[PDB]
């Protein structure tokens, strides 16, 4: 029949076809010889830093392009004001080098940005975004002040709101505007002697990078970090956190009430900050985003991964599981009652949570609408489905098809 | 060019460079990504309107040749020459060549090897190969087929085993299993829409009514076979009881858990595929090892459109069915997987769990990276559909590809 990707959903036994994929404009990783779809850093996603500006030319029609998108999005294609926005870019590509967004449009191209997220299940909430203009920012004190005022609009005492804050974007013949942790709250990772990692082993080299910049460090295992912000051309200067900014969530099981006793806890403000933001060939070094957390996130991946907190064993001893055979899947058990307390701990807190469950339901209906709405939506089914109880999902049986649409978040080397 | 493959638990690295020997395409293109398709149009090796191009059949049985005589250790023997002698000659004259029972041996081993989609290729020296190249009938089908089953079977202590049935032949029909594996249960479409027994057998079902078969009304009553001789209507074949062993389910805790009524059959043998070796197709080749405790407590007995027990144990466990945060189905789920390893346990009959499968995959993976530069797999298949993160292949980065000797979709002969 038609000449694009037919997807199928297995437990409904519906079909669909992506017409979407027709409008990207970025090659990915795959060719016809063989599927790079699950390499998490594939050199089709990162964007090289560029020490020299792009081809005016090129730039000319990421950004033509995506006035279009815009205009489309307001329905005026092809109008005057169109036409004229167009000359506008290219005139100012023309003697700049590069051009400027206006208000609205970077509030599309951020909204859009987040839509077109192939790994991002809670797309369905895309139009929902609280975009903090932040193109002003001139120092890395600023970079300060602007990231406590999201922080604190976005946490709101537990009832988060997405929201992202673009800071000034990439300037030929002038330095990039970073943030040098991965996310806006993290904690410390501290390199043993005996080899081992108190903390969280995933942020081992920010916290070194911390400590060389003046941080002192502390010793516990759910240490916040504190910000290493960049501005242009100068290196990066520390600021610490208040602690009152920082809300956390100590965890505790419904049943279990030895789990208490454990000690561990989570922050409630998920924001990443080390990926770069895509609109119209314009690129934002430093545009931290967040919105809250699925359950499993927290209390499978940060939790139970065996590069980060890997308290699967110590749970599962505390439930006195044999933990000595596989087959009494005491992996399985411990995870089930570890996710069921961030679930639990959130919930009492009055902190914003959501389940996979839920979270993949809303997906699907998101599908829908997008289905309807450009014809496909950009999906990258390994991160998609929940890294536990896969196939318990509606989501597991949706085949997906994934490619690059911009607006888009990219990932970006290390400042350093 | 060579794909950089990276382990996020280890930090590990390795290059891909097996897949420079892939010859066929899937459904990627560098402007999407295709690789969650269970079946696409492309890879599956549909019935053709003749003849195989002498120039390509050549080509990829002078390559299997040379594959075989390689893996003896006799690669540029005379015995090797002789071979690729034999085979131009014949294709020249026939416009097709046969295979010797010892190539089809290492050929098929190669096609199990090769399979993206399987977990337990650790395994995949081990295979009984019964050569049925020699049969012309659907009854003497059967009879290679209840071998097959009294063997692989074993009293519970499970083989790996594969039944080849005659080559295609252009202009002539195939011989076909209906049956997508030898032993399923049947699904009734009762009155009201809803489907007793097996779901994703309702069709299966059907088609066997259609030509005869007197159907019971039980949620797993064994199948019939509907086997098919080219050219020929299929024929109804019932397997013996006694051949076809099954396992009752119970929980090693909950009593109630064997009320249910719930069990499943021992042997899962595949018998819809395709295995291609040197440009031969093999459009009948039933094959079968042993479960994953995966497939049935999560997949047969768990999904939506299966069985889709889910709830009804939430109830027996007596959980809050209310909200999806509770994680009932996830608690329903860890029980049912029980389950079904304490049943196959204790009634003494292979199975392998999630935990112990993908280890024996990692390991795998690494014999493969130092015997051909890398292995081919495809990830949302080889993680397990629950725990995922909580196994090591979940971490693994993977490369996809199509190598030869291989088992392919195909259509349904009907
Ligand atoms: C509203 C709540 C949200 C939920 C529940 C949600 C959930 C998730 C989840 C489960 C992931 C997987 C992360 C991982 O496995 O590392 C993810 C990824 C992602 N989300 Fe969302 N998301 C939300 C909001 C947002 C917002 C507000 C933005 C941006 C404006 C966004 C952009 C993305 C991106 C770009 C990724 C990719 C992460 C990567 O490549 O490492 N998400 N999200
Ligand atoms: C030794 C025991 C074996 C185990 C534990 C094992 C396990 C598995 C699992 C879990 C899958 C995915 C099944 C699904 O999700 O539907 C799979 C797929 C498959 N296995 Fe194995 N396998 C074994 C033996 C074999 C043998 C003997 C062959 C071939 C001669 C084989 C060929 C394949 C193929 C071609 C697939 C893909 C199935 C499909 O596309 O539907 N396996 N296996
Ligand atoms: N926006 C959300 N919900 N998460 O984005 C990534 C968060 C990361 N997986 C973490 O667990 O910290
Ligand atoms: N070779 C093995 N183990 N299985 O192959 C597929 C069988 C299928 N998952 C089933 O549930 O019957
Ligand atoms: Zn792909």
């Amino acid at each position: 029949g038609p000449k694009f990707p037919r997807v199928k959903n297995w437990e409904l036994g519906s079909i669909t076809y992506d017409t979407l994929c027709a409008q990207s404009q970025q090659d990915g990783p795959c060719t016809p010889r063989r599927c790079l779809g699950s390499l998490v850093l594939p050199r089709k996603l990162q964007t090289r830093p560029s020490p020299g500006p792009p081809p005016a030319e090129q730039l000319l029609s990421q950004a033509r392009d995506f006035i279009n998108q815009y205009y489309s999005s307001i329905k005026r294609s092809g109008s005057q004001a169109h036409e004229e926005r167009l000359q506008e870019v290219e005139a100012e590509v023309a003697s700049t080098g590069t051009y400027h967004l206006r208000e609205s449009e970077l509030v599309f191209g951020a909204k859009q940005a987040w839509r077109n997220a192939p790994r991002c299940v809670g797309r369905i909430q895309w139009g929902k975004l609280q975009v903090f203009d932040a193109r002003d920012c001139s120092s890395a004190q600023e970079m300060f002040t602007y990231i406590c005022n999201h922080i604190k609009y976005a946490t709101n005492r537990g009832n988060l709101r997405s929201a992202i804050t673009v800071f000034p974007q990439r300037a030929p013949g002038r330095g990039d505007f970073r943030i040098w942790n991965s996310q806006l709250v993290r904690y410390a990772g501290y390199r043993q002697q005996d080899g081992s990692v108190r903390g969280d082993p995933a942020n081992v080299e920010i916290t070194e990078l911390c400590i060389q910049h003046g941080w002192t460090p502390g010793n516990g295992r759910f240490d916040v970090l504190p910000l290493l912000l960049q501005a242009p051309d100068e290196a990066p200067e520390l600021f610490v956190l208040p602690p009152e900014l920082v809300l956390e969530v100590p965890l505790e099981h419904p049943t279990l009430e030895w789990f208490a006793a454990l000690g561990l806890r989570w922050y409630a403000l998920p924001a990443v900050s080390n990926m770069l933001l895509e609109i119209g060939g314009l690129e934002f070094s430093a545009a931290p985003f967040s919105g809250w957390y699925m359950s499993t996130e927290i209390g499978t991946r940060n939790l139970c991964d065996p590069h980060r907190y890997n308290i699967l064993e110590d749970v599962a001893v505390c439930m006195d599981l044999d933990t000595r055979t596989t087959s009494s899947l005491w992996k399985d058990k411990a995870a089930v009652e570890i996710n069921l307390a961030v679930l639990h701990s959130f919930q009492l807190a009055k902190v914003t949570i959501v389940d996979h469950h839920a979270a993949t339901v809303s997906f699907m209906k998101h599908l829908d609408n997008e289905q309807k709405a450009r014809g496909g939506c950009p999906a990258d089914w390994a991160w998609i489905v929940p890294p536990i109880s896969g196939s318990l999902t509606p989501v597991f049986h949706q085949e997906m098809v994934n490619y690059i649409l911009s607006p888009a978040f990219r990932y970006q080397p290390d400042p350093w």
